[PDB]
């Protein structure tokens, strides 16, 4: 009953509201600015001012990892607060968040994304697109596909209250390797999609299929997946004095 899809709508976009401190919608406040603009870094020596106001390719390299521990930090908080995800079995929970981080990690990066550079430093800070391509070796490909994911994604047009109940749904896939109870996952995952389903028709009525084109834009997140994972194949070879934080080598496995 569409009462109960409501309030589960309701229930999630809160505690989406209480685990990331930066939504899309404070994101985009700071990219369409003039309270607080960014401080923007575009090449080496603006980069180097970026601490005096908030090698260089493993500055960013290890930047990243940081926030990323975050991200899996804020997930993590996240997905407890799903309605029977932790009753799930042990085993499956963890599984759930292994292979759902990343995905979930793409989808709010791209809230942080316009075509010409992503948002840093919880806001304080903007880093172009073209500066991160120009990163030497095999660090300047590391963005740019997101870059591309995300200026095609921002394109639906979705807000945190759409974001909170996609990312419940990419959490309880059950497809996930390794699941020993797939069906209660695929229980909730379903009333996840029926409460999706009638938030997307009530919050874009002009938008015709959006539920549909959100759902595809979910083989394009596994296609990021991959190309990442041979990056960081490449660099654990070539860089043997640098180490990915615990976390998130438990999760890359
Ligand atoms: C908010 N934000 C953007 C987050 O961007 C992310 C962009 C990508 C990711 C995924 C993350 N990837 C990395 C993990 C460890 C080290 C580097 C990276 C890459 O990301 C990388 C490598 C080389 C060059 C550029 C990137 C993961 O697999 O856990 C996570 C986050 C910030 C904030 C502060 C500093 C940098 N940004």
């Amino acid at each position: 009953e569409s009462a109960d899809l409501r309030a589960l709508a309701k229930h999630l976009y809160d505690s989406y509201i209480k685990s990331f401190p930066l939504t899309k919608a404070k994101a985009r406040a700071i990219l369409t600015g003039t309270d607080k603009s960014p401080f923007v870094i575009y090449d080496m020596n603006s980069l180097m001012m970026g601490e005096d106001k908030i090698e260089v390719a493993i500055r960013i390299f290890q930047g990243c990892q940081f926030r990323s521990v975050e991200a899996v930090q804020e997930i993590t908080e996240y997905a407890k607060s799903i309605p029977g995800f932790v009753n799930l079995d042990l085993n499956d929970q963890v599984t759930l968040l292994k292979y759902g981080v990343h995905e979930i990690i793409y989808t709010m990066l791209a809230s942080l994304m316009n075509k010409d550079g992503v948002l840093i430093s919880e806001g304080q800070g903007f880093m172009t697109r073209e500066f991160l391509k120009s990163l030497r070796k095999p660090f300047g490909d590391f963005m740019e596909p997101k870059f591309e994911f995300a200026v095609k994604f921002n394109a639906l047009e979705l807000d945190d209250s759409d974001l909170a109940i996609f990312i419940a749904v990419i959490i309880l896939s059950g497809d996930r390797p390794g699941l020993l109870n797939v069906k209660p996952i695929e229980d909730i995952q379903d009333n996840l999609l029926q409460a999706l389903e009638l938030q997307l028709k009530l919050n874009h009525p002009e938008s015709s299929q959006l539920f549909a084109k959100l759902l595809q834009k979910m083989t394009d997140l596994r296609q990021i997946v991959t190309e990442h994972v041979q990056l960081l194949q490449v660099i654990k070879k070539t860089e043997t004095d640098m180490s990915l934080h615990p976390l998130l080598q438990e999760i890359y496995k």
